[PDB]
């Protein structure tokens, strides 16, 4: 059983969302003036969310057992490792920032409490804390209980196609052949991607 | 000016994105994300778009037939198509400053355990191909990624989405205090040059600490 938490200034951009529930808040129903930003001590471009709105809501949505999880380009990198272990928690709250981030002691007042874990999803920029969530919990929900390599190409029918064929050896019905072609693709492919993950300089 | 198809079996996932673009972009014709429906290109009664993996195995592989007609449909000599894949090369903030300057982006969303590879072998004779992984985690398909990809892609385009190495370092503002904590005093002192070098070494801090293989 997982409850997931998400805070936003934008509710809608979450809807593309029994053993795991997820809502969706929108920050601003903490707010008491009839401005969720301002601009950044010590100069920049841009607009920081100020910390007095995110520490309500996160008062009232998060206690001590709560994992609450921080997207932000700057953070640690968020991995399937991360999946697997996110996994089995029983809270997580995503606390989705917008601007140019968020008041660094919103995170640091929280910690004082909770587990918090600011992280990136990839080296790119987004607008918002929004689809980093969606990919945090799509990442995530496929792992819980009840629900190195990077994979070679996958094949179906026609055997033929365009006159482009399908690997003899998928047709063979040799599962030791089958196996190590299989293999051969997938390190082959990795070499060629991602040499990263077999230990050798990036491009 | 750029035009972005998106190819799904989940149209409405991708109901975030042309809500987050401005009215005056669209109406300026600065951009165009159009959704379409992968089973429009079915051929059965059951409108299938997926069957068994060659070589065994589990979970299924989507049809190169049905993909095959529906991109070319949608794609043209001059489309740069994108697909989503665990497998692919790393998307990066390089890609998306590439990618911004493109008249046409098409972007085949997967499903199931992904796409027959002949799909993408054959638009590769006649178009650009780009097999990408927005990180190192596995999502159910193609749809989260296209969404991450088009938000990163769509900052870069000028006036599109309303927005104007080391990691960068925290960031405040008001009030100068709160729940005990201070903003660093060295922010308020009106010492820009001090600022900076402050800043500074707050990246190269963070970056020791949370992304290590960047220097
Ligand atoms: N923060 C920040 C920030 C800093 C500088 C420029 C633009 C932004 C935009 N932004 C505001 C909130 C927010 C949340 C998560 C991401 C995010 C995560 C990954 N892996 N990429 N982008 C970005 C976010
Ligand atoms: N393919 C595949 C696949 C292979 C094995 C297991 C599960 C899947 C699910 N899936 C189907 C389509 C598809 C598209 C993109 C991603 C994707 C990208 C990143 N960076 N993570 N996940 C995953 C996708």
């Amino acid at each position: 059983s997982m409850k997931i938490d998400v805070v936003t200034i934008f509710p809608e951009y979450l809807q593309p969302v029994g053993l795991v529930d997820v809502a969706v808040h929108d920050l601003r129903r903490w707010t008491h003036d009839v401005s969720v930003d301002d601009s950044p001590y010590g100069g920049g471009p841009g607009m920081v969310m100020k910390p007095t709105v995110w520490g309500d809501a996160l008062d009232e949505i998060c206690t001590s057992e709560t994992l609450l999880v921080v997207p932000t380009p700057a953070g640690y990198p968020f991995t399937q490792e991360t999946a697997w272990q996110w996994s089995t928690e029983d809270h997580l709250v995503i606390a989705c920032g917008r601007y140019e981030g968020i008041d660094q002691r919103v995170a640091d007042d929280a910690a004082t409490r909770m587990r918090v874990r600011e992280v990136s999803i990839g080296d790119y920029v987004l607008n918002g804390g929004e689809a980093a969530a969606l990919v945090i919990i799509e990442a995530v929900l496929r792992l819980v209980p009840g629900v190195s390599l990077l994979e070679g190409p996958s094949y179906t029918r026609p055997p033929s196609w365009r006159g482009m064929d399908v690997p003899p050896v998928l047709l063979s019905g040799d599962h030791a052949k089958i196996a190590a072609w299989r293999a051969e693709q997938s390190r082959q492919r990795t070499i060629e991607r991602r040499p990263d993950l077999l230990g050798f300089d990036s491009p």
